[PDB]
């Protein structure tokens, strides 16, 4: 066992026991703890009573603030230098580069960041040993997908964060019911520290622990593990968020045979009673969370979410394409959320909530740009930087990419097999970002190959940038991209695989002023409609060189007549001869050697479609 009595942390435990544990979360537990040295390790069970003590023992400390204007709503200010761009340091480990991301023709890779396993081993040893010092660390058992789900996937996070706790406990399904089911079955290994050991080297910043200057979020799929270093915050640590939920995941995918996918799943029951389900890809700031929430404006039409931000998705026996929301909750962004925007979101976030980087009011509730609604005479703002702020300010009082992080089962229209484990079957995927000219407001694939094209080719809005980011995947790719492509075509020769439709959707074009022609929100309603119309087989479609459209008349347009049809649905040859130039020269560079013939050849038709105009 030990010739002393550092290997046994039995004594160290403060909930739970390591012995009831599966003999490999133990090994995991104990070893990390012996390399760590936390103080105390608590085995999270998920209670309720587990949960709220852990926050009033936050809000003692000063980690969190109650907001006294809600019901169990809470706020958590970061250090600002733990929310900016850490993509230079997401990284993924394996042996050879090839696999993790294509090796471009001429410049450097956007689509993924490989690190050596030797450069991973040092970096490691630079950071993790005696991390947790004087810190509990939690053991987190939780699932990704409804438990007993034949798609869901088990993870064991250990962090030495009560916040991620907190969170993890919303964004997934976590505790005692998790390591009983999962049994001595295999599971995702997740290490997170914020970099912070006790006593303090540094000094800390808003009561927020992280270490920016050695922040690293890597990914280890041929060992089953994430190992996050240095962040407290979102995607960097809460570990099934981002990288397991995409990075690994979309390996596990590759090796398995389905798909992990940056989607909102919704249902959309017409006025006929006839419900279908859909996936949507589309990048942040490009309006997942408003479309899977969405308040359709037509009468009879009803949507329902079962997922705002990840979609696992395989094809059954039958051929249905069966989809599952791997977590538990939302982690939506804050600012531009308004009853006018997503007014059933504003329900949800009234209980039960945690709020990070928005500003709070002097009643004890939230505020962010894009909030549009105002306060009563009297009520101040307390900006996320914890300043008094007033309106007219310069500096924003939440951060632009502040969250809430809320229950999913507190959504009023949250699917009614949002958690059924066998998951829903998706009849029509969607892609989309913001392009301000030239794309029209919705088009439809022609073929299976011609959509992987498309969502191949998606480009969005970032003066101003437009920049690729393929399936909504560009930060997320557990694996080389040209093989992504491979995989999504290689479902076609699939025994029985009903294909669904493909679609490309564009909120954001605008007119000549910069006024977007489109009303959008409860309005796409009008463009679901379509699509669903489409996928019943209906004669509603008009060929174009880039896909199908809909016919004049075609798009209920009643409670719109101002909308410039022409404008929102014109396709110029100089605009597209000029796009298809600008995809071929990056499916070239980024992707090179592993472009998927049936790719390139869809580039080679779109452009002889052009050709043709
Ligand atoms: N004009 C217009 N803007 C929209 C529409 N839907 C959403 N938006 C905008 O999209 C932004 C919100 O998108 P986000 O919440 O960042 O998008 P997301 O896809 O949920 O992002 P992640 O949660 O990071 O994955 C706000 O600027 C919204 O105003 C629409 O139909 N029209
Ligand atoms: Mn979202
Ligand atoms: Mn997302
Ligand atoms: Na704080």
């Amino acid at each position: 066992p030990q010739l002393h009595n550092g290997l046994d942390f039995s004594a160290k435990v403060i909930q739970g026991s390591l012995d009831s544990l599966p003999q490999e979360v133990r090994k995991f537990v104990e070893g990390n703890a012996q390399l760590c040295q936390p103080e105390y390790i608590h085995i999270c069970d998920g209670s309720e009573e587990e949960y709220g003590r852990l926050l009033a023992h936050m809000q003692e400390e000063g980690v969190i603030r109650k907001l006294k204007k809600y019901d169990n709503c809470w706020l958590a200010l970061t250090d600002p230098r733990d929310v900016a761009r850490i993509q230079s340091k997401t990284v993924i480990i394996t042996q050879e580069q090839r696999d993790t991301v294509p090796i471009p023709k001429s410049g450097q890779s956007q689509l993924g960041r490989w690190m050596s396993e030797e450069d991973f081993e040092k970096a490691f040893n630079a950071r993790f040993p005696g991390c947790m010092k004087g810190r509990t660390m939690y053991v987190i058992p939780f699932s990704m997908g409804p438990l007993g789900s034949p798609l869901a996937k088990i993870g064991i996070e250990l962090t030495d964060s009560p916040y991620v706790v907190a969170s993890m406990r919303i964004m997934t399904r976590m505790g005692t019911s998790v390591l009983e089911a999962l049994g001595d079955g295999e599971f995702i290994k997740c290490l997170h520290s914020v970099g912070c050991p006790l006593p303090l080297k540094k000094p800390l910043v808003n009561n927020w622990a992280c270490n920016p200057e050695l922040t690293l979020i890597a990914h280890l799929p041929d060992r089953r593990e994430i190992i996050s270093f240095g962040s407290g915050y979102g995607g960097n640590s809460l570990l099934g968020k981002k990288c397991f939920a995409l990075r690994i995941a979309s390996r596990l995918a590759k090796e398995e045979g389905w798909l992990a996918e940056h989607m909102l799943i919704l249902g959309i029951t017409n006025p006929e009673g006839k419900k279908k389900y859909l996936a949507a890809a589309f990048p942040s700031a490009c309006g997942k969370t408003n479309l899977a929430m969405m308040n359709p404006t037509l009468p009879g039409w009803k949507v329902e979410c079962v997922g705002d931000d990840i979609a696992w998705m395989k094809f059954d026996a039958q051929g249905n394409l069966r989809a599952i929301n791997p977590e538990n909750g939302f982690f939506g962004v804050a600012p531009g959320t308004s009853v006018k925007t997503n007014p059933n979101a504003i329900k949800t976030i009234q209980k039960n909530t945690i709020f990070t980087n928005v500003a709070e009011t002097s009643d004890g509730g939230v505020y962010w740009e894009g909030i549009d609604e105002p306060l009563a005479p009297g009520v101040t703002i307390t900006s996320w930087k914890n300043k008094e702020w007033r309106p007219q300010d310069e500096e924003p009082c939440a951060h632009p990419n502040s969250r809430f992080c809320t229950p999913a089962s507190q959504c009023p229209i949250i699917d009614p097999a949002w958690e059924s484990p066998e998951g829903v079957p998706i009849e029509g995927i969607i892609f989309g970002g913001r392009r301000p000219a030239g794309v029209p407001l919705v088009y439809e694939a022609l073929s299976w190959q011609h959509g992987v094209f498309v969502g191949a080719a998606m480009r969005s809005e970032a003066g101003k940038v437009i920049m690729h980011d393929p399936f909504a995947m560009r930060p997320f790719f557990g694996y080389n991209f040209g093989k992504y492509l491979a995989h999504w075509l290689s479902m076609a020769h699939r025994p029985a695989a009903k294909l669904p439709k493909i679609f490309h959707v564009n909120w954001f074009r605008k007119d000549k002023n910069g006024k977007f022609l489109w009303p959008g929100f409860g309005e796409n309603s009008r463009v679901l409609e379509w699509m669903f119309g489409r996928i019943e087989g209906e004669d509603s479609a008009k060929l174009t060189p880039i896909g199908y459209v809909p016919k004049e008349d075609a798009l209920n347009l009643k409670g719109l007549g101002d909308v410039n049809v022409e404008e929102l649905f014109g396709i110029s040859k100089e605009f597209w001869e000029k796009e298809v130039e600008e995809i071929d020269k990056y499916l070239e560079d980024q992707v090179n050697a592993d472009l998927p013939y049936e790719i390139e050849r869809e580039l080679r038709a779109l452009k002889q479609r052009i050709s043709q105009m």
